[PDB]
């Protein structure tokens, strides 16, 4: 990534093989679970477009995904260019085109001088938006069930149901007491307007 | 974070993939058990808003929690704001709201420069307390059983009952000897008043 | 490898044990699989021909493999003498030969010489190029199935096929329609063309 | 905890995970036994009051020892006060209480302030001595049995009746010769007065 | 070993845990299979003759290995002496003999000053170079079988056979194709002359 | 220990936690083995007294064995007043005694004070003499079985042999011969004499 030293200035540095392992140890014991793009985008903290790319490239299953991924980049590439269209001089930066964002078009020396740049070019976080916006995709994708589909046990403790119930809904991006069973939809009905979460967890105890 | 350097300024650095593996391995393997609380103060440590956000978020279970953990932070924000009002000015600081503590509606430019303010607004300690008050209450809430229901086995040792007893009433934050079995009761009834625990513990061994 | 220090000069460090067993347990566990290729790249940032050497000589297996690649390397070395033929000057830099690029021929003393070099001869870099082309013609060689008998189960989920599709052809370097299973070759056929692979996958779930 | 940087300045520094880790790893894994205290000593190296109540909150299990400790450290407060009794001055340093060495009325700020003064009011150290004194009195207390019934099996091996002997003396903090068995008391008694425990382990081999 | 600070200066570092570790699991897991050399040096940069002798006392098992190693070492001490006779004054440097290259004779002070010395005399290369030369002695003596043994199986696979083959040559340091298979020596018979290992195992496959 | 800055001053810092961790689990795994040693003076580099009094007391079992060290440490300290007595200055340094080497009845203070003096008093090596000479005598005690009983299995390979012999001769600090079976003793016989390890070893494969 690009991280500061202990003397101020801005410099690059390997990506550590413990980052590399982290990330490749996620996607294969989480899949695309939510929770896996909060890693995603601090395990890439201070990233490279070059970084960024690693990252995706060290991932060997979940092709379908990282092809998707590529359809979104472009996409992303496109409106870049559309936005901001580009004609160099010696020793001169270069503005930087969709697919240089993207790090398929651009030198890790060219990364390092519009991320260095005063003022800086952030095209380690433009390009990680691209990437997370087309993550956030495959997740609602691969939610393996629906919401409406949520419905608690007759025997199901409130707690575990509530448990399903966000897990599911963060997947997809006083339906909670219609999906109820009807003990604590009882109790839930009961308790009027304007409950907090805690207060309907507490009565159905 | 934000932590000293080498050479005395206070600067932003990556959280570690060590500091990150280690909360969501604590959380997977102790739920909401007491002890979890001073393990996440401790790993946050020098924290930024961003930096908590990514700790809360890096979780895939417990969502029923983590839904309960937003209503007492916007909660914590009302009261905020209440105290706080806001009305910027060119390359200067603006004021802080309660969305802003809680590192929703702020850039993490902003929240370093709160930090290393001089004066410091320390964002990171306020929201910081936001959610340990809030993991404080899901604790309570998660406590299995009740401190009542806490009595010594006939046959049971008692340092384990002790350490039922203790354990019980930190997770809801001469009891002892009312709970104690006849043997032990007998004793510790003899023992007198302003008994030590260890004299106790001594006696009933 | 060759990193800056935080006082800004480019010096060597001693390849991390890290980074050692980290390649190891990757080629141990992955073989050639492609994913393989940008773990090398990644872990071999800043490397000196020396350490790409230590790199490739600590795998014990795969020695098929390891042979192709000095043939590939030697190919490399040959086609470089080609275009920078060399006929030195006391305490001077001589010009490297195709066997100086890949360290047979080289001390550690002339690497660091030329890629702290200013302008750097970028020796790590050139070499690490030759081995990577290497690596692909391996991971070609041993993909264990061709695109062609890659075709979805009748009773084989979209997503899973896909993902078998593209890791086939990624090895390798509406096909995916003709090869899809009937009931699904029968949604996709009526999508019509510059159908999204997200849209495909879609409508087949 | 507080250590010298590189340019010799004393600065605070979070406590590391890998020390977080290891203190409740050895807990779990050793509970009382006494080579437990040297091993809390080390992890706890150059700790502020606040670093040692981390250390302690961390641990889940052992709550009737962990309240024991509290006992402990509150008899040292108020030895403390009775030592040093207090009655501030605008941006001047208070003089601590009991609680605040035991860091419970003490911000980190006032925790820096004195291990840090010149002279040094060194919080950390005291905090630190009556912390051991507590776990030493919980040590002696969990010693499973008595050094009078560690007494030398008719068909056990000289050397490991000695580790047992030792093992319970160092928990509880010519004995040896009573409780060894016939066969050996025979060849020890012969040996005459002033044998070093070396000698006394050769013959009976 | 000896490292450059981030300051310049070449100074001493003790030998890390990490490396320390490292050296004799690889021992514990690959005996002296080849590509154990290559990992010794690497995992031995910038050693001093001290570190050498620490990696090779570290080693419980393999005794037979490491006595040849020392009658290795002292064939070389001695043909060192043979070349470099000597004969100190006060604070001047000493000229060392065999013994004091390999670290039996001489301190890590002196050793200190003679890879440090402007210009230096690399003691820890040259003993290293003994050491290596050593291993690999053992290496050829611990090849289990001989190259003449490695015949290809009738059901076995081309690449399996090249990689027993080429394992083989390695710890040993057209007989490919006289000791393959009747169906795939017939298939490289006809391939002619100057075919490449690549197009030999395609043509196989 | 006391370790080299990036500055070159010579400064204290908390013994590690991998450091803590690899000696027990050293000490679990190998007891005292005679690889063990090295591994102790290694993972002991630059320490203070009170660094190698925390490495031998984190040790919980062999407790026979760290009391003989006691007896063995006390006849050193002992010996050392009896070479270099002692009659303090206001802010000057004390010299030091057998107990103060040995870190019972000095603190860490003065133990940097003498260790970093110009001259130094290298009390941390000074000790660590003493350990090793104890180690090596537990060593010797704890060999299981004496060399006259290491001869070879009539159906043993001589090199499997060997290794017994000298981990055999290691512990105790042409009996290879003699210990031989009939079959390779006959080769060896013959070999006549000056023949080398390596040169024995090859005759009887």
């Amino acid at each position: 990534p690009i991280v500061q030293n202990l003397q101020g200035q801005m410099v690059h540095q390997c990506i550590s093989p413990r980052t590399l392992n982290a990330w490749v140890k996620v996607v294969e014991e989480k899949a695309f679970s939510p929770e896996v793009i909060p890693m995603f985008s601090a395990l890439s903290c201070g990233a490279t477009p070059q970084d960024l790319n690693t990252m995706l490239n060290t991932v060997g299953g979940h092709q379908a995904a990282m092809q998707m991924l590529k359809e979104t980049i472009n996409e992303e590439a496109a409106e870049w260019d559309r936005l901001h269209p580009v004609h160099i001089a010696p020793g001169q930066m270069r503005e930087p085109r969709g697919s240089d964002i993207a790090g398929t078009t651009s030198t890790l020396q060219e990364q390092i001088g519009w991320m260095t740049h005063n003022p800086p070019i952030p095209v380690g976080e433009i390009y990680k938006r691209w990437i997370i916006l087309g993550l956030n995709k495959i997740v609602r994708m691969y939610s393996p069930t629906s919401i409406l589909d949520i419905r608690q046990g007759p025997k199901e403790p409130f707690r575990d149901y509530v448990d399903r119930f966000y897990k599911t809904l963060r997947a997809e991006q006083t339906l909670l007491v219609q999906n109820a069973n009807p003990d604590c939809k009882t109790i839930l009905k009961a308790l009027g307007p304007g409950a907090t979460l805690e207060e309907m967890m507490t009565a159905c105890q």
